């Protein structure tokens, strides 16, 4: 039934990402090796170039400063090309464990946890994908557009940038800025579209990954209720998440790193601009702040989610019928535990450990030195 | 004896409860269905509506700000508002788990432990409860007292409002500044009552599960000195303890969030204003300003003692007995250990967890931050 | 030999504790109940109450706000005055668990260690217990005698204190400068002698505890190397450590907390008067921040050390032997082990840990402070 | 084959140590005493002579402060002058450690790990050793290469000390201010080349450790893929790493100590002379900057690597042998992981652990500062 549906959720989410012109790799329903087709191949390369000369320009536009007071003008979009530019190469880098890491996400199916939870399972977590596909989309595309269409919308020359960026061309003429307008729409579509889709696999990852340590938890309490075999599958289920949790942590910690860093420069920038200096400009920079800050709490959610419920599972099976069990059960439970009171964290680039508390105390030093840097000076 | 004053203790807590307006659920006296019964429910919807008609009236005020100098002077009042919004809204949505919790709470008796420690622990909680009962419904009382009564015996129009509110009619007038002075009074009388009410509940689990652990350990030490039953009972109080505070947590976790934030902000607008800013006014800050700290020290030491509690129990039947009992015994005890080594915690919407040192951190920055946007400004 | 001059040391330190004036309890080398005596609580109750009186006339001193420029430069003297207040309550209420304790440091053989390693503790104890006891000595004479002689000595009114302090007498004509003066400077003596004894009595059972974790460790890789009851006596031997470490962290978490707080106070204060206020006065604030700084950093250290020495009796017995011994000893160590994981720390109130980590954070907020709010400013 | 080539390696390593003027300890070929010829004796003390005169006469030069505005101008060039000389003193404190640390770094086979990891080992430590000794040692020859050559250039007096220094001659007329020239040529080259090699040295100690942690893993899991005797081996190389690693922690804290503080400090002058004071100055102050940011990321990477290899280790031999596998076995497993729970970490001096985190730290904290106190003020 649903288990169809969500199999083709996950052929979506491949679609959407070979959409976005990453480097293509082989989906689990993909047995032809189209993977490696000229189209697909042609269409990535062309994206990724355009991203980079895109990215190039805007650098050394900011390279060529105009004045300090318009140089943070610049500094955010910058900021968010310039995370483009990381994931393009960091899915080319890994094009292998992306592979392993959707095969593991095609069949998760743990052996010996109850119907009743499988099937409630299956609901939540095709409601929460769902949920989180939607919101992130819809956000992106809404970014993407208050932040091209409107000022062309006031002409309608086009003098539609939001601050300026280097070309070769002068840009100053009536046909040039309306081709540079053109082009930097286009481009601006095809850079947003990536780090939305990167975000929305690893959330699916860190979805699925939750469902699956709790229905562990749900078969190590079976098991306990109920000799060798059960438990034997229960610890390669639970090796089978570390490895994959490695696979993750060892793909996305530049990407993570180079987020978090350029993402609270551009909001200091945002709020200096929004601030104290002087329409059209608060609904784009309101938006841009709410597309940083929604991006950056669902990310610590679903990264807080799987090491709570790792914690949970080190409360598994501890009961009375533990002090009932052989020696076998009441050693290899305490193996479990003990392994199990490692948490599975995601770290960017070895920096920081991704969580709500890391959320809360970059918050709090960015509020401080927004604040201070702005009143008493 | 007092094991029976104890219960009418409990049964008290449920009756301050429902007179502060929350939604009635099942008492463990309530034998009859009158939980449902329609007088409680026409109150309890009275009330709340009433609450969130003012709260919303505040944060309108609010938002016609009138001048920046004023408008730290409502923030303050409308955060203790905000408080009571969210505490309403989480008493019906998990009005299931607080009969659990109550169920629980009627009787706890851990099986094996001492008489001699029995009759002393429960004179301990009871001297313990009804101290911090006392403490915060006397403090909650000359809050209101304070913050209402004086400036209308200043005048005995009635120009009493620390801060003018936002109403449909002007309140100018003689006859409609009493008509909302009077609603504001009875308003703000059924706002202070709630939180007082949440807090007292959750300091009285908080006691019940110290003392419930330190007769585990009691327990513990002496089933060792004394062969498998003692130990299920053991383990199933350890469980029950688990999920009590799971259940704990659940609920509480926006309330504590809210709460620290809106305080935390509410005291730096008091500060503020009554620092260098100009005899009436400063009974009314400082008595709210004791209110905010002696809360929040109270919530952060009854939930740093669970902790420690726990972290105690880690320790126990740790002798020399523990080398010559036989290997069943040797196998559960460590059983326990490396369950216990997990810390007991409450987090507010896993931002924080509650403790002594969070609250050290949170009063280092804000010391900071308000000296010092007031000092070098 | 030596293992008499060690006790006729610990003699020493009951002897100086008692001439500062605590209340005196029960030495090991007492057995006529010579620690209720008349001279010796006369002794006690007079030294105290005079303490208590001066703290007092400093602290209305202080209320008594002349102005805020001079108001930093009482802040610091009643803020040493503040932690002698407190350590004398602390050695009256808990004035058994003091006489447990040195009943604990009297004796202390763990039984097994090699002999080889045993009389070069008994070597390097005696020797930083001396190092400690005479720097800090040292350093509290030179501190009082700086801080109340030399100002006199510029005389020879006296007009020699460092602030004026209130009193019932105006202390302005030539009779009464003259007796407050003596009254100062007697007062001070034995109010600088008493926390320089309850930090000598804190270090040497800090150094004692330390020297028998290192033994317990080389009886654990002794009874490795060579079958129950060398066993029994190691866990009784570590049991013992805890349960005096639990006694330690009763008594001294008050004063601890006390000396943190009004000691990084009153180094800012210092700081404030020292930095850009205008000969005679710089060698006693630079004599009291050192006072302050090493007394901080001797504390700091020998709490580390301990829970270093902790982590390191984790490690123990962990060699190829453990994988050729008996089931036994495979578990006694395993819980050894996991016994060790627990970290004996010892903590300000339940604030904080005390660590050489929170020397530098702290150190690190109050070089900020200090800097932004004297520079800027 | 390429086994030779690394001992001929990490006999360059002794060689290079033994050039910048250590006090000469026993290499692993030299079986004549030569490690206590004359000769070598003679060369080491007369260079560490000379660089404790130079350290003396810049620390004097500070204390003799011209003004403030030129006093951070000192304060780098005696910071790192302040590093050498720390660097040398602990070279000659702990010199038969150092004897047993390269005895160990000789010969390091762990037995029973598959050939086909082995080879790999040696390529990819070869590889990495290489790198970091060729670009810390490039880097430290362009230092010095700028920092004195170039202001001897822009005259072919000599003028070119980038902050004066104190000298008993006065160093203004034409021949002495060459002669103080070359004099300070040499001693900068010989004082460059000490902690640079102390960095090598320390870095390829940590390289040698890690792959010897993952050799060990992939001996964990062969022995368990195949009775008694791997253990055994496996459990005294992994205390073999322990002891190396307790010996390395010993050595180098008060280095990592100095090291740290007086960098921070001396990048914070750097940063305050670059900003906004007045084109030959700033190459050579871009260069330090650089020098400083690379050895300290790479001091904090390679110490980084090692924890999280031993974190690595935790998770070894878990998979479902462990569940078909002997008692013994499963207890030796158990007994290898709740002591790889420990983690393996450098601190200096015990005041903070090296990881990334702390260079997260001290960096935000570090850029905090300067931009306040620069911009505001």
């Amino acid at each position: 039934d649903d288990y169809i549906h969500l199999r083709k959720w996950i052929k979506r989410i491949g679609i959407i990402l070979r959409i976005s012109g990453h480097w293509p790799f082989r989906l689990p329903h993909e047995k032809r090796n189209q993977h490696k087709s000229k189209f697909r191949q042609v269409y990535s390369c062309l994206v990724i170039t355009l991203g980079f000369i895109t990215c190039s320009c805007y650098c050394i536009g900011l390279c060529l400063s105009e004045s300090i007071a318009q140089a943070l003008n610049n500094i955010t979009v910058t900021s968010y090309f310039l995370q483009s530019c990381v994931c393009y190469v960091s899915f080319i880098i890994n094009s292998r464990k992306l592979e392993t890491l959707f095969n593991y996400l095609f069949e998760n199916e743990v052996v010996g946890c109850p119907r009743g939870y499988k099937m409630s399972s299956i609901k939540t977590t095709l409601f929460r994908c769902k949920f989180v596909a939607f919101s992130l989309g819809i956000l992106s595309f809404f970014g993407w557009l208050m932040w091209t269409l409107l000022p062309l919308a006031v002409l309608v020359q086009t003098s539609l940038r939001f601050v300026e960026a280097w070309y070769p061309f002068d840009t100053t003429t009536s046909p040039m800025n309306e081709v540079i307008a053109i082009y930097e729409a286009v481009a601006m579509i095809f850079l947003i579209t990536a780090p939305m889709s990167s975000d929305i696999m690893f959330c699916v990852l860190m979805i699925f990954i939750v469902e699956h340590l709790k229905c562990l938890g749900m078969a190590i309490e079976c098991t306990l209720k109920g000799d060798a075999t059960s438990l034997c599958n229960i610890v390669d289920s639970h090796v089978k998440i570390y490895r994959t949790m490695e696979i993750v942590q060892s793909v996305y910690s530049s990407y993570f790193a180079t987020l978090f860093f350029t993402s609270c420069l551009a909001v200091c920038a945002l709020a200096y601009f929004l601030a104290a200096t002087s329409f059209t400009r608060v609904p784009g920079m309101v938006l841009y702040l709410m597309y940083i800050f929604l991006r950056i709490f669902l990310l610590c959610l679903l990264a807080t989610e799987v090491a709570e419920q790792g914690l949970n599972l080190c409360h598994a099976g501890y009961s009375s019928k533990l002090v009932l069990a052989s020696d076998h059960v009441r050693s290899t439970i305490q193996a479990i535990a003990t392994r199990a009171q490692i948490p599975l964290s995601i770290t960017g680039a070895r920096f920081f450990t991704v969580n709500l508390s890391f959320l809360a105390s970059m918050a709090g030093v960015m509020l401080t030195y927004f604040i201070v840097l702005l009143q008493v000076n």
